[PDB]
């Protein structure tokens, strides 16, 4: 990136120069109401004042209602705070990996993942992640897991067996082009998990907490997952994750564990937002804006062969003439003033702020459009 | 048995060195929630660093830079032997960071068959599957599937078995220069410079784990500056953002080429930890380390004439442990929660240590009040 962001309001964005920019990243999906969003300013600031920090000996206020709030919307009857995705994902492997050990055999360790997914950059985490090039050249991996087609039930059958102790998966692989699973796939990981007495882990990290216009992925494929995580959204900027789960799950390792009291204080605010029917509506309102702009880039221009994903995380994947350069086109959106994702390098990626104002979406997609034409004028 | 808080015991605020529970109980910490509220609770000039950040800029990707990370890696930069500094949540993730670079160093310089990490018994590195495999306690590391392997343990401060371990296919040794978990043991000067020496031998990366023992806890800025010995890579968390979960990877650049001068970095955790270095790295307050671990000192020692309990007192600067005679081994929990009853929270450093890792600023008021209620606990204990 060639600037310095230094100021945020809602979706709108001040560098150093004051230059202007309407966000559509969110941080990478993270800044899920926006910058500096009063809600979550005055949540940050209340908390601020009475109790940072417990260690995870206490539990707090703010992590008690949180859970709370978790355990009553979701599948969910325990949750385990932490700071990050990846650490949540290396809890939720760690705990599936341990839960076999335990209730089952030593022998049960077998992680089924899938190609494309990201889980996290810690030595654990990437190696569950499906992309080579980002978990080769660290020295010996954590060993027994193995990697088949997204979207392919048929090799997920064909490798589970009685050893396989995890279905790890994301609903929705937003950094692998934001591929979204069929129903018949999602639902056939259930019921193999079930067969094989593996548990289903849903990577929730990206597409949880409103991102597809459900509170959770899961809810909107009606599938149950046996632990999901989530992150990023939860704390709409600053660092939050949870690892939720059943109890006959987490009595392999009270209903709530860990998390920071000005963390969880934050994510509180979040997600009393997030989980109103109002701003799940507004989601998908949002999502056909963004979509039908998109569709008239492509009249105009004729760059997408698809616009994919759920809610406002979007994909729009470029035409065979312009494979490998999404690059060029985040560039000149920047320059135009408008902050877009690439989700590798065919694909562009929409994730903006749940709340984006109508009137954010038409300007920043202008800018877009603008962006576009100049890299096409060329 | 770890050490849990039951339902009746949650803190619900925090105000310099005092905390008060849901009944309105009041007790003096001197654990800082495990070595991180460095500067106590709710630190006058680290809420006015969060609230005034907190109304500009939270959150940048790591495509981006901020101008609290530039801030930050820039006073660690010149503060310490670091030319690159990456910025991460935790010191688990800041470990993990250390880790995988000093395998890649390795693999990318040398050979991708240079894979042995050398660490010690009892060390603690955090709790994600390659962290806790580092980790010295295979209690911890037992039960969750294959390790990722070519990792060796051996005893803290036995440089004879370090050297006979070492060899051309190794790529680190990781080290804590206080094994606070473990006992609260410090390296002897002769095994940390023997380290630095078989590292330059063998080609290999020494990387200090500080999250527990720098930012001030010492009475150094970072422990490695007592012992004059300098890694190759460090990492910092917990005492970092004061409360504000923050941590940093620092090493050099040619290092760090084989992954500006700063990466990462979340803008109002940096704001927060620039707040909390401005603080800690000032001569009065390093000073004022020393002064009060001796007059925690002087408490200890006087528990210990009327009470006999205390075969060792030890640490650095405002980690302190004290380690309880054989007549009392195994008890290190029992004095935390008769401790808690009596208004002080405590550590442990395993089940024979006492652990104290207060504010850095801790006022002497609250030392002698909290060392008195201390002593009425271990009487308790005793009786
Ligand atoms: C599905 C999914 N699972 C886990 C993670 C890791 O979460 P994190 O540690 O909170 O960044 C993520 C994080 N994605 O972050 C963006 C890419 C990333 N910034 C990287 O390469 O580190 C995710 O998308
Ligand atoms: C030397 C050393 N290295 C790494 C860590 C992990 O740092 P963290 O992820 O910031 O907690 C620590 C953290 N210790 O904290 C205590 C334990 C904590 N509740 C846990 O079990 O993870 C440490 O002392
Ligand atoms: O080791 N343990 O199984 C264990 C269990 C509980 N508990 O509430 O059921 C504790 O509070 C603690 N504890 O106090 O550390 C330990
Ligand atoms: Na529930
Ligand atoms: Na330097």
């Amino acid at each position: 990136a060639d600037f310095i962001p230094v100021k945020g309001k809602g979706s709108r964005v001040w560098d150093q120069q004051g230059k202007e920019y309407i966000d559509f990243a969110g941080g990478i999906a993270v800044t899920a109401l926006g910058h500096c969003h009063p809600a979550l300013v005055e949540a940050l600031k209340s908390q601020g004042e009475t109790l940072w920090h417990t260690s995870n000996v206490f539990t707090n206020e703010p992590a008690l209602r949180l859970g709370r709030k978790l355990i009553d919307a979701t599948f969910a009857e325990r949750v385990l705070f932490m700071n990050s995705g990846t650490e949540a994902n290396e809890t939720a492997f760690k705990l599936a990996r341990h839960y076999a050990c335990v209730r089952h055999s030593p022998f049960k360790t077998k992680i089924i993942a899938f190609h494309n997914a990201f889980h996290g950059r810690s030595l654990f985490t990437v190696s569950v992640g499906g992309q080579p090039k980002y978990s080769d050249g660290f020295g010996p991996k954590p060993a027994d897991i193995i990697h088949v087609p997204f979207n392919d039930l048929h090799a997920v059958k064909a490798v589970m067996d009685d050893h396989t102790c995890a279905v790890v998966v994301e609903p929705i692989q937003g950094e692998g082009g934001v591929q979204a699973a069929t129903p018949e796939f999602l639902k056939g990981l259930r019921d193999l998990c079930d067969e094989h007495q593996a548990l289903l882990v849903f990577d929730e990290v990206q597409c949880g907490m409103g991102r597809t216009g459900d509170l959770f992925a899961y809810m909107h494929y009606g599938v149950t997952p046996d632990i999901l995580t989530s992150a990023k959204a939860l704390g709409g900027g600053f660092p939050v994750s949870a690892m939720l789960t059943t109890q006959e799950i987490a009595s392999a390792f009270g209903s709530t564990y860990g998390g920071n009291p000005l963390a969880c204080a934050v994510a509180g605010a979040t997600f009393d937002i997030i989980n109103t029917p109002e701003v799940l509506q507004g989601i998908h309102t949002k999502r056909q804006q963004f979509v039908q702009h998109l569709q008239a880039i492509d009249e105009q221009f004729d760059i997408f062969s698809d616009i994919r994903g759920m809610g406002l995380l979007i994909g729009a994947e470029l035409k065979p003439k312009y494979k490998g350069r999404a690059r060029d086109f985040l560039y000149a959106g920047a320059e135009a003033g408008v902050m877009v994702l690439n989700a590798g390098a065919d694909v562009m990626r929409f994730a903006p702020s749940l709340v984006v104002e109508e009137a954010d979406i038409h300007e920043g997609m202008q800018r877009f459009a603008q962006a576009v034409g100049k890299v096409v004028a060329l």
